[PDB]
């Protein structure tokens, strides 16, 4: 028997950048991607995203402006601020006039898309939403809703309204996991809703959170797969963020440099996505949509819930601040964008095929 020593981590570093640039994505790849520590060797990865990114979706950051309707949820998922369970949080629901008129401040402010997300909240659901969706495309935007897992028939019933996206990240792909941090449903069900979604024609956006408890490198190589075998057309990753009013409240938050890392990978598997700089990487850490935008992402999502509810939709502590006033984070994006270098979106910014 013979010594088996490892090899020198700058070498193996510019060996598996070679392998990314090839696009030899295997999972021993992606793995020691995700597991090399050295900050040249991140900085490496993050500038090769960055090129993908200019190349492929180019200088626009989109605006996305998010309107969180409704914090009620039927749901338990074991890391979120809205779960059922959590009593210590005021509940609300904006009537379909608010929606419709704070949506309509936005366009005029200038966003192209609408987004509507909220808890999964059966008082909407399917009509309310068909009717604020129709209003909503009658001002020249897009509409994107995130409304969690509904039966077929209401998606297809929010398709003929005219929504044009939907949001439902994965959360994570590892079934077993899913069922312990989501106790009312499954991975399988959540893949369903995404097939379903796609088929019916919407743009369809998954992602997953990095660092929740129980989940491993391999776990996010498999997130990673996952995402490149559906080509979803977004991808919403951030951290996780522990509530201190769910069972979570104690464990690890997801590390900052991991999830950047996880972007700048899924920018470099999926060329022409739309990748958001989200929320929670500007709560983690001061300019982290910032650096984000820097490391593959293309889209930013500014929080038009208005007050009184926009500090009542608490995911996770640190999400809302309330010191300015509740329509200063359209402007206030559009300024970031412009300190970047970078341009707003000069259209509704559809996710494209130009990568082959
Ligand atoms: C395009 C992006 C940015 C830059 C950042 C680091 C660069 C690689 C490394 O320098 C090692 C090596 C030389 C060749 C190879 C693989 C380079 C290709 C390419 O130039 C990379 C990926
Ligand atoms: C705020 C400025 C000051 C130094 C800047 C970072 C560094 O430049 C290193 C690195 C270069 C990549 O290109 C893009 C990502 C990254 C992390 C930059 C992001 C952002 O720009 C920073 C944090
Ligand atoms: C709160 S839900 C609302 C829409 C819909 N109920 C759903 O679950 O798809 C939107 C996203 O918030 C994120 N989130 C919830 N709790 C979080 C936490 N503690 N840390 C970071 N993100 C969290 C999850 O990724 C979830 O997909
Ligand atoms: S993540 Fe979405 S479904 Fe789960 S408790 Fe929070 S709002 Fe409800
Ligand atoms: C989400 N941004
Ligand atoms: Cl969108």
């Amino acid at each position: 028997m013979w010594s088996h020593p490892q090899f020198e981590k700058a070498s193996t570093g510019r060996e598996i950048l070679e392998k990314l640039e090839r696009r030899e994505f295997t999972r021993e790849v992606l793995k020691e991607a995700l597991s090399i520590n050295d900050r040249g060797f991140n900085e490496a990865l993050f500038k090769l995203a960055d090129e993908i990114r200019r190349k492929y979706v180019g200088d626009e950051v989109h605006i996305r402006a998010i309107i969180e309707f409704s914090n009620v949820c039927r749901k338990n998922c074991l890391y979120c601020g809205l779960r059922r369970d959590n009593k210590n949080l005021k509940r609300y629901r904006m009537t379909p006039e608010e929606i419709v008129e704070r949506a309509r401040l936005a366009v005029q402010f200038g966003a192209k898309t609408i987004v509507l997300q909220s808890g999964e909240d059966p008082y909407y659901m399917p009509d309310v939403i068909s009717d604020i969706v129709k209003e909503i495309k009658k001002m020249g935007v897009a509409v994107t809703l995130s409304l969690g897992e509904w039966p077929r028939e209401y998606y297809e019933k929010w398709k003929e309204a005219g929504a044009d996206r939907y949001l439902l990240r994965h959360e994570t792909a590892n079934p077993v996991l899913h069922r312990k941090l989501r106790p009312d449903t499954s991975f399988e069900n959540r893949l369903n809703c995404l097939l379903t979604l796609k088929e019916l024609g919407y743009e369809t956006g998954a992602g997953s959170m990095v660092g929740l408890p129980g989940q491993t490198i391999d776990d996010l190589v498999d997130d990673l797969l996952f995402l490149k075998e559906h080509d979803f057309d977004m991808v919403g990753i951030g951290p996780f963020i522990p509530h201190p009013d769910t069972p979570l409240a104690n464990e690890k938050k997801g590390d900052f440099t991991l999830t950047l890392k996880m972007v700048a990978l899924t920018r470099i598997l999926l060329p022409d996505s739309n990748i958001p700089a989200t929320t929670a990487m500007g709560t983690i850490v001061p300019g982290g949509r910032e650096i984000t935008l820097r490391c593959g992402a293309n889209v930013i999502m500014p929080n038009w819930t208005p007050s009184p509810y926009r500090q009542l939709y608490q995911l996770y502590p640190g999400k809302i601040s309330v010191f300015e006033k509740d329509t200063a984070s359209i402007p206030s994006v559009m300024k970031m964008i412009e300190l970047l270098g970078r341009k707003p979106g000069r259209d509704w910014g559809g996710r494209k095929r130009v990568f082959e």
